[PDB]
């Protein structure tokens, strides 16, 4: 039995359970229309997107999506994360009503718009998205959160292509394990993480360096054919990964800034966010 929450409650009628989204990267989600979230008005459907455990979950997968949701709760809302909307806890299996992102993930959304052999995304488009994913970060980083997994496959995209940070209520790893694609999460930790299990907002800026490789490559993969221990080895030796073709080197600079052997050195969010306000504005978007 789980305790009602009037602030986000919704009655279970409200809820018209659909189709599973993706290949459930982000646990059993479902896509879903809510009858009236809001009071103005009751009678208009919003697509939503539900999380709930498998059949085969146990007291410490229910545990999990309690705290997430708990931790959604207290972030509070931001264009630039998924947003939580309501929740059915009473009566039945848990459902978590979050924000519903119909492009997918980053590298899929960049992927499909690579040049040919949807439609093609111009220079500022691409500065836009890194901008975007800065500002959600920013936010997470105000109000004391880590993410400790960003990556283009945790950024979501709406209808109106606006990036939305997923996966950052969770807390926890095999460093051998593979991702949904066949790539290795190990790939966009910082040292003092992989190495040392030191989790900062620092960390998190490393991270988001790959994430800008990877808009920059349009979904490239970071180190191809690279194992777990050969990936030790370069971080170890210094080596970071080359500047992507048709990448300005201010863009590859704060790439490498990102990418800074001392934590301490790297930019803030906050400092992301002004300079890629900036570069955004003398972007072109005539290529
Ligand atoms: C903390 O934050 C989270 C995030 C979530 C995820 C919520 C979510 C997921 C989605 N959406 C998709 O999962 C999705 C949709 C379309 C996809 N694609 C597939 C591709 C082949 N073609 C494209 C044209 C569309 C690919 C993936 N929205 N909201 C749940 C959560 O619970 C509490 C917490």
């Amino acid at each position: 039995e789980l305790p009602e929450d009037p602030r986000w409650e919704l009655p279970r009628d409200r809820l018209v359970l659909g189709k599973p989204l993706g290949e459930g990267a982000f646990g059993q989600v479902v896509l879903a229309e809510a009858i009236g979230l809001d009071k103005d008005k009751p009678n208009r459907v919003t697509k939503v997107a539900v999380k709930m455990l498998k059949s085969d979950a146990t007291e410490k997968d229910l545990s999990d999506l309690i705290s997430e949701m708990e931790m959604m709760k207290m972030i509070g809302k931001h264009k630039n994360i998924i947003n939580l909307l309501g929740a059915c806890t009473q009566d039945g299996p848990l459902y978590v009503i979050v924000e519903y992102a119909s492009k997918g993930n980053l590298r899929e959304y960049l992927q499909a718009r690579r040049p040919p052999g949807e439609e093609q995304l111009s220079s500022k488009d691409l500065v836009s998205c890194a901008y975007q994913v800065a500002r959600g970060m920013e936010y997470l980083a105000s109000k004391k959160c880590i993410h400790r997994d960003l990556a283009a496959r945790n950024v979501l995209v709406t209808e109106d292509n606006v990036m939305k940070i997923a996966d950052f209520g969770l807390a926890r790893i095999d460093y051998y394990k593979k991702t949904t694609n066949g790539r290795l999460p190990v790939k966009w930790m910082a040292p003092e993480a992989l190495f040392d299990r030191i989790y900062t907002h620092q960390s998190d800026v490393w991270s988001f360096g790959v994430l800008l490789w990877e808009i920059f490559t349009l979904g490239g993969s970071p180190y191809p054919g690279v194992p777990v221990e050969e990936l030790f080895k370069l971080l170890k030796e210094g080596h970071r990964m080359d500047k992507p073709s048709n990448c300005t080197n201010e863009l590859y600079m704060m790439m490498r800034d990102c990418w800074h052997a001392v934590p301490s050195q790297r930019p803030t969010f906050k400092q992301l966010v002004e300079d890629l306000d900036r570069i955004v504005a003398l972007t072109s978007n005539q290529e």
